[PDB]
């Protein structure tokens, strides 16, 4: 029997964790004068077999939902119910973009309980998780510095003002970009990394990438998106046969640098 309540789909391949699409169906909507950020598209699974969590994605400076676009459908097809958000102004900053990301969230929850919608009854509210590119990366460890409760996050190139995110809790997969000019890795994915010493943690730097590394149209897609999903659902659902794929080194020449802490696949 299964005995995780918040397991769903099928026992995870590596294969099956690296197709553009995973086993469940997507459908989505656009939300229409947001509660507190400034547009959204809502991914949800028609037939994930239960409720399911919530993951709310902001794109860097300047940026769209076509940036982080692609992670709505990926992660949707495995079980989640993701928003992808345009900010307020493109020029808003991370504390900003966290404060949006956490209105995405809370909307998400409020549409569960909304009769009309079509995520009516598809979330598990106490269940959720942040995502970002840059500035909207900084905002997720913003989010997760004030929110302990938030299950997991998966930032990519991110930024903020600070790297001490000594206080996060929340098991946190950083996505760098080895070349990353705009934020550079040494200057702000890995300090930000270093910092946090309260947490499951990962650091998972492509080789050759630029700041753009992780949007959508990248050339990794079966790399970073199989431990997109590995992590959300390790730690999102708790579901341990995702394990291996959440914590390994992706014994992969597409990574430059890997680290990882409190992911442990060993027994001492």
């Amino acid at each position: 029997a299964q005995t995780n309540p918040y397991a769903r789909g099928p026992n995870p391949t590596a294969a099956s964790l690296e197709a553009s699409a995973g086993p469940f169906t997507v459908r989505s909507f656009t939300v229409s004068r947001p509660s507190g950020y400034g547009a959204g598209t809502v991914y949800y699974p028609n037939n994930a077999g239960g409720t399911v969590g919530a993951i709310a994605i902001v794109p860097g400076y300047t940026a769209r939902q076509s940036s982080i676009k692609w992670w709505g459908p990926r992660l949707a097809s495995h079980g989640f119910v993701v928003i992808t958000i345009d900010t307020n102004s493109t020029l808003d900053q991370p504390s900003s973009r966290s404060s949006q990301q956490m209105a995405a969230l809370r909307q998400v929850a409020s549409l569960n309980g909304t009769s009309s919608s079509p995520i009516y009854g598809k979330v598990d509210t106490a269940r959720m998780g942040v995502m970002g590119w840059s500035m909207g990366g900084g905002g997720s460890l913003i989010s997760a510095a004030n929110n302990p409760s938030l299950k997991a996050a998966a930032p990519q190139a991110p930024w903020d003002s600070s790297t001490n995110f000594s206080s996060v809790t929340v098991p946190t997969l950083i996505f760098a970009c080895e070349n990353d000019s705009i934020a550079p890795v040494n200057s702000s994915a890995l300090p930000i990394y270093d910092s946090m010493s309260a947490n499951a943690k990962q650091f998972l730097e492509i080789n050759g990438g630029s700041h753009s590394c992780a949007n959508s149209g990248n050339s990794n897609q079966a790399l970073i998106g199989k431990k997109g999903v590995a992590w959300m659902k390790r730690f999102m659902d708790n579901d341990t046969r995702y394990s291996t794929f959440a914590c390994e080194n992706p014994n992969s020449t597409r990574v430059s640098d890997f680290r990882t802490n409190n992911c442990s696949l060993e027994h001492h």
